[PDB]
């Protein structure tokens, strides 16, 4: 029934009238609306399906963010700040500070270019500091990915680069803020061994060992290699293949992790039960090498993230850095200067 109600000139709660479509997910919609009680300033609604899993997630969320906006009421620590919700014709309804385009949808927009160096240390500086605002308070937020890293403004300046013969986009300001906490668990509630729909997920997640806030650093891990090459290296929606790319990446997995783990059925004695030379194991060989061999120049800052990417890259979560660590990392030194 939705697209019965998220139109371009309806009102919502007899107040919120829709511009238009920010986006889409597997959740619902985010519309822009003008306030009409609060002087026409614009903010950014998110329309939730009315579909259980949905409902539930929402009001979840609505817990987490009046927690988190309560205790960092001037959104030092760069989370989303929510207005109020609200219910309208069976749908749930949060308000939220209207933001710019996500990290995803520009490198989508800009034709999948990558964000230049300087801008990823600024971005991924942001993103380690409000996570581990999180972290540091009971938090895991389960679900970080470029979709739900969002920039405050997304404005650009626009040129020809004779480089990579193409037209360019370039940021103006790089600044961020975290949204999405509909998956974000206490260290003190349940925590469901089961996971849905991802793929920046940490490999003791997907072999059902148990997670904590380590599986954040793993996502983050992903995001920045994203970030720096465009376009995602674990592209795969079945779990045996992912775990096939890992191997190629980063090397085998653990063997302690292997003799724990319940799911069995990927593994044969103590490897991986992968054909290499079936079809889908001759394109793994071909998408996927080494991590080092992703670089596109040998220059001391590039190898700088590519040491911190690895070592969030790490299969056992007891021994990956902590966000603690990573913001000593010396890939973030050009940033405290004077
Ligand atoms: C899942 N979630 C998003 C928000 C959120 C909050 C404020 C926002 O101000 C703008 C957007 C926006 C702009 C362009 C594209 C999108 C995309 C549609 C999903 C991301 C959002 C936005 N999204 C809170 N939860």
């Amino acid at each position: 029934s939705m697209h019965l109600i998220c139109q371009s000139g309806d009102v919502l709660s007899a107040r919120y009238e829709i511009v238009d479509t920010l986006g889409e997910g597997a959740f619902g919609k985010v519309v822009e609306c003008i306030d009409h009680k609060a002087g026409g300033r614009h903010v950014a609604v998110k329309i939730v399906k009315n579909v259980d899993r949905y409902c539930e997630a929402a009001r979840s969320e609505i817990q987490v963010l009046e927690h988190l906006n309560t205790t960092d009421p001037n959104s030092t620590f760069r989370c989303v700040q929510m207005l109020e919700w609200f219910e309208h014709h069976g749908h749930i309804c949060i308000v939220f500070e209207l933001l710019g385009l996500s990290t995803y949808d520009f490198i989508k927009e800009n034709g999948f270019l990558p964000f230049r160096l300087d801008h990823i240390r600024k971005m991924a500086y942001q993103i380690c500091k409000s996570v581990n605002f999180l972290h540091s308070n009971k938090l895991t937020h389960t679900d970080l990915k470029p979709e739900n890293i969002l920039f405050v403004q997304s404005d650009y300046t626009e040129a020809y680069n004779p480089k990579i013969k193409r037209d360019e986009r370039t940021l103006i300001n790089p600044d961020i803020k975290v949204v999405d906490f509909g998956s974000a668990t206490y260290d003190d509630e349940h925590h469901s061994t089961l996971v849905s729909t991802r793929h920046y997920r940490a490999p003791e997640v997907i072999l059902a060992l148990g997670w904590s806030q380590p599986c954040d650093v793993w996502s983050i891990g992903c995001i920045l290699i994203e970030y720096y090459l465009g376009f995602t290296v674990f592209p795969t929606h079945d779990s045996k293949e992912h775990l096939a790319m890992m191997e190629r990446i980063l090397g085998p997995l653990p063997k302690h992790m292997i003799q724990k783990t319940r799911k069995r059925k990927y593994f044969h004695h103590d490897r991986l039960d992968w054909d290499e030379h079936s079809s889908a194991g001759r394109y793994v060989s071909r998408a996927c090498k080494p991590l080092k061999e992703f670089m596109l120049s040998q220059d001391v800052e590039h190898e700088r993230l590519f040491d911190l990417i690895q070592k969030m890259l790490e299969y056992d979560p007891a021994k990956r850095i902590t966000l603690r660590e990573a913001l000593k990392h010396p890939f973030f030194d050009l940033l405290k200067k004077s």
